[PDB]
């Protein structure tokens, strides 16, 4: 199941949206909760957004590398197309980001208002909120926004048994690490630094652990490497 | 007309131009029978050899890049990273191959300055591989933005035989001029030399436009009509 644990955790794609969207819609039948539902289909809207945009950077990139240009003849009016061909790219990625996580603020909201607390104990309940936590930390990894996945990362593994995931514990530990190389680059702090490297090491330790278990010949080395 | 030879002898080597320039020169040499005339061609296609290659190479390292698979490499940043990594490597290389150019092409020029006899300096074999050498060496400045060297070289090259009468070179001079004149005006730095590039930018702008169109024409007057406003 760490196959299935890996194929959760990356940018959507064509036979997991409907796997998870076909799942998801039988989970709102039997929850029969309208506040769920519209969740669900705020959630929904941002995993869109995301793979309509991820398909069209892929279009734009084909159309962009298959033109001939006979006009370009040097070295560095090929450099400039390419820098403005990225710009291009880069804002369009951050309007489908905001936008995504609009509509998974707005899904979040949504599950904020069922107050009963048998039904927010459901596993319907807590399946759609790891859905929506998952997909937001990874379209913000996807755009290098590190730090801003700390905090969703945290809630995450809060949820049911998602502590004994080794992707979150994966992720958690890049983005201290991510944390940790800024206070280096910046004049940032040495009480900062040593905390960041600390917890990097926490949550690489554990990924560790998780997937190849204490005591084992991987384990023994990330345990090596931090000394 | 002769406009689209013109215009092809003004760009980054191909195997087209390649082959035709060689075999020509080759020839040119067998009738010069002259050692330094033979060293400076040596020298010369060395330069256009160092470009060849290279260009081949950037063709070559580019396709390998593209056609691995990295499963590993998921997200955006990753892949922007790595093009990032790769247009360096490419960089350079095309520095480095347009650093050891130069330095061949400086050899071949300095091979036909050891050509002292008056007559031998103005054989029309000696006129055309200079000609070539200037050439090349201001297309490699040119193709890595080096404009306001070319402008040194370029005043050379029109200096011989009837090269002022080609407008490519014309052209290529208006361009490296404006890039100063723009150099000046973006570093607000000593502007009295602005009027200076200016002027020359559209000496060589109208002079370009001359040739190709002719004087009096719609194109001519044209330009002239931009210069005065």
């Amino acid at each position: 199941e760490i196959m299935e644990q890996e194929s959760l955790w990356k940018n959507p794609d064509f036979k997991g949206y409907n796997k998870t969207f076909q799942e998801l819609h039988q989970l709102s039948k039997t929850f029969a909760n309208n506040q769920f539902r519209l969740a669900l289909s705020n959630y929904q809207s941002g995993v869109n957004t995301i793979m309509k945009n991820r398909d069209w950077v892929e279009q734009y990139r084909k159309e962009e590398a298959e033109k001939k240009r006979l006009d370009e003849k040097w070295y560095w009016q090929k450099v400039d197309r390419k820098a403005r061909e990225e710009r291009v790219v880069y804002r369009e990625k951050m309007k489908a980001k905001q936008d995504a996580l609009n509509y998974f603020s707005k899904a979040i909201n949504h599950l904020d208002e069922i107050k009963n607390p048998d039904l927010r104990e459901r596993p319907e309940f807590k399946r759609l909120l790891s859905d929506v936590y998952r997909s937001w930390i990874m379209a913000e990894y996807d755009l290098q926004n590190l730090p801003q996945t700390i905090p969703i990362l945290e809630l995450y593994i809060e949820i049911d048994d998602n502590e004994k995931e080794y992707p979150a514990h994966k992720y958690l530990a890049s983005a201290y690490s991510f944390e940790e190389n800024m206070i280096k680059k910046t004049k940032g702090p040495d009480d900062m630094l040593f905390k960041y490297r600390y917890k990097k090491n926490v949550h690489l330790l554990r990924a560790t652990e998780l997937k190849y278990g204490k005591d084992s010949p991987e384990y023994k080395h990330i345990v090596n490497v931090i000394n």
